[PDB]
């Protein structure tokens, strides 16, 4: 017989993501460059990889969508809720949905998206939101301002206790 597990993490170290489709504020190349960016924030302080699909079904699958876009969580315009993730399991687990009605940018103007995949790609690998108002996954948006990004303590920590 078999049991599930407490405790919502991936049990293999290869993972597979998928954009689905992409909004219009960036580019098609800015878009994947940005959750690639946000991918290797994980990839660089845990022993997980992750690899793009172009087709099919992939563990990750990564949308953009506004108001009612398929599931409990919908979007609420500009500003507010900006993206959730699904923690990590079969079917729905680790999808990654991104509200299309925000202004995307690869800047400090609008929503930085590099910067919400990663948060989101966060809850996607089993964190949930922190306390700590300098964390990545604190859950408001507050861009720093500082030249280069760097994943801080408490997201390591969080992150390294399940992987
Ligand atoms: O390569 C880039 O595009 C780039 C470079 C530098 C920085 C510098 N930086 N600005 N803000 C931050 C930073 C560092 C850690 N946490 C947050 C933050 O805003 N966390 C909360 C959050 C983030 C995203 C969505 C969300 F709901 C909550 C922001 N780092 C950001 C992005
Ligand atoms: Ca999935
Ligand atoms: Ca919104
Ligand atoms: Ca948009
Ligand atoms: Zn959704
Ligand atoms: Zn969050």
């Amino acid at each position: 017989y078999n049991v599930f597990p407490r405790t919502l993490k991936w049990s293999k170290m290869n993972l597979t993501y998928r954009i689905v489709n992409y909004t219009p504020d960036m580019t098609h190349s800015e878009v994947e460059k940005a959750f690639k960016k946000a991918f290797k924030v994980w990839s660089d302080v845990t022993p997980l990889n992750f690899t793009r699909l172009h087709d099919g079904i992939a563990d990750i699958m990564i949308s953009f969508g506004i108001k009612e876009h398929g599931d409990f969580y919908p979007f609420d315009g500009p500003s507010g809720l900006l993206a959730h993730a699904f923690p990590p399991g079969p079917n729905y687990g680790g999808d990654a949905h991104f509200d299309d009605d925000e202004t995307w940018t690869s800047s400090s103007k609008g929503y930085n998206l590099f910067l919400v995949a990663a948060h989101e790609f966060g809850h996607s690998l089993g964190l949930d939101h922190s306390k700590d108002p300098g964390a990545l996954m604190f859950p408001i948006y507050t861009y720093t301002g500082k030249s280069h990004f760097m994943l801080p303590d408490d997201d390591v920590q969080g992150i390294q206790s399940l992987y």
